[PDB]
């Protein structure tokens, strides 16, 4: 949808309070869309027999 | 005379009103020319006797 807003990387400094976050710790949030299984295909056949309608 | 315009085939959809014609019904018009009997031969003999007329 938006790879820029789906994957975010923050340091531990911008997640934890002031002077509490530790250096070298990162927080990666990834909002991805995996393939789905595919459960049912509801097919609705509608035979058309008329030519002038 | 014209075999294309003498033999015409229409579906029932292009003959009946909208959504009224039934599928699988055809209308064949054939305007043919049958042999005629042959009733009389009016023969008109005209003997010609002159050479310079």
């Amino acid at each position: 949808d938006n790879i820029n807003e789906d994957i975010q990387l923050l340091t531990d400094f911008e997640v934890q309070p002031k002077c509490v976050g530790q250096p070298g710790i990162f927080h990666l949030n990834m909002r991805y869309r995996p393939p789905v299984r595919g459960a049912r295909i509801n097919v609705n056949m509608a035979p058309a027999l008329f030519d002038n309608c």
